[PDB]
């Protein structure tokens, strides 16, 4: 955590903004958490900060024998003396969801009760680091989680699975459209080997898109391996990658990648509101965390890094669209920016968009285009990453994104553009980097 925090930015978040969660609750969706009871037997990282904790899996009991629920909630919101999460003022909602057979059986048949218990609890950000190896199939529960976030004020992420580095390997439900998938990059901690060495190297087991219907799947990256966070003081040590001592310890996964980036999304939810003004949707949220992501150097587009590593600095400030027009079809909303010759120029364009059919070979339904106009007249596509960048258009991602590097200093005219909505009207969030 102390490493990925700096890498992250979630460091400059905190120092120069402040921003260390408070008032936001997080929801984890995880094994179980540390003793299992809201008392003072609970671990250091989480006693005293935890909104509700339930036992799912296993009626009365919440623990966490494995050691899995407990280090992934620590990388949110742990606040201990030691090794924090990114989120460490914010509170926890925490659902137990471990069978006594080791699987998953206290999830929902229906994810979306899943999600409304926590809602009910005040969380409006819900994390969870596990799946299915369903190489990038849009299942039930990909609808599920779709037909819930178009509904409801609820960021929700998924690990994107670990079965890379081949491609087309994503879990479900991280081929969910409106989730924030989020694949592993390396922490840097090059005494412990080549799984941590290079913060821009996908770590080797991270799923890779694109997903079935050739989305961009993950959708972000944040570090993943050698991940130091809450030792449950029920689990073994083989549950860990290495110890550390009796409260924290290593681990490695997507299932860590994902809560680093949980707790950046309650920093940046916490700046929107306190700092901003608004209540970010999660569209805009994910939208700001798309467009601050930093390139590892893989180049786009390409589903070993999806949009890139969070970089949380650059999200914090973005200029922004939160859902305040919807489209039909034919219809377009237009907007302006003017850019600085300076520094790179970054416009990500996301919607929630209407829940697919499990069966459909195609999971987009509503299909949204970016058009980006120049200064001196230069048109760009949303994810058209090859010269001339006006000519490839996009009709499988809910995410759509012009970057240009050396930006000319002027007026920018940014084009939603609505190509065909059957479930309309869809509205939508933009953000800009620059
Ligand atoms: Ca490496
Ligand atoms: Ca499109
Ligand atoms: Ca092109």
């Amino acid at each position: 955590n102390d490493v990925a925090r700096g890498i992250v930015k979630a460091d400059v978040a905190q120092s120069s903004y402040g921003l260390y969660g408070q008032g936001q609750i997080v929801a984890v969706a995880d094994t179980g958490l540390d003793t299992g009871r809201n008392d003072s037997s609970m671990h250091e990282a989480f006693r005293g900060k935890i909104t509700a904790l339930y036992a799912l899996g296993r009626t009365n009991n919440a623990n966490d024998t494995n050691g899995h629920g407990t280090h992934v909630a620590g990388s949110v919101l742990g606040n201990g003396s030691t090794n924090k999460g990114m989120a460490p003022q914010a509170n926890l909602v925490f659902q137990s969801i471990m069978d006594s057979g080791g699987g998953l059986g206290g999830l929902p048949s229906n994810l979306q009760t899943l999600f409304s218990q926590a809602y009910s609890a005040g969380a409006r950000i819900h994390t969870n680091s596990w799946g299915a190896a369903v190489n990038g199939a849009y299942t039930t529960d990909s609808r599920n989680v779709d037909d819930y976030v178009r509904k409801n004020d609820m960021t929700i992420l998924f690990a994107a699975g670990n079965e890379g580095p081949n491609g087309g390997t994503i879990s479900a439900p991280g081929t969910a459209k409106n989730a924030i998938t989020v694949g592993a990059t390396e922490n840097l901690r090059p005494s412990f080997g080549s799984y941590a060495d290079n913060i821009n190297h996908v770590a080797q087991f991270s799923s890779r898109g694109p997903t079935k219907d050739g989305r961009i799947k993950p959708d972000v990256m944040a570090p993943g391996t050698f991940i130091l966070s809450a030792r449950s003081s029920l689990a073994p040590d083989s549950s860990f990658w290495a110890n550390h001592d009796s409260k924290y310890a290593y681990m490695g996964g997507t299932s860590m990648a994902t809560p680093i980036v949980a707790g950046n999304v309650a920093q940046l939810r916490e700046h929107f509101v306190k700092n901003r003004g608004i209540t970010p949707k999660p569209s805009l949220l994910k939208a700001a965390l798309i467009a601050g992501a930093a390139d590892i150097g893989l180049g786009y587009p390409n589903g070993n890094q999806g949009w890139g590593r969070v970089t949380l600095d650059k999200s914090l400030n973005v200029a922004y669209v939160n859902e305040s027009s919807s489209l039909s079809t034919s219809q377009k909303a237009t907007y302006s920016f003017t850019a600085t010759a300076g520094k790179p120029l970054k416009i990500s364009l996301v919607w929630s968009d209407a829940p697919a059919s499990t069966t459909a070979s195609v999971t987009l339904v509503n299909d949204l285009d970016l058009v980006i106009t120049a200064p001196n007249g230069t048109q760009y596509v949303g994810n058209d990453f090859t010269s001339p960048y006006n000519d490839n258009w996009d009709g499988r991602n809910n995410v759509e994104n012009v970057f240009i590097n050396a930006p000319q200093s002027g007026t920018y005219t940014i084009e939603v553009q609505a190509y065909n909505v059957p479930v309309g009207p869809q509205t939508f969030s933009l953000a800009i980097v620059n």
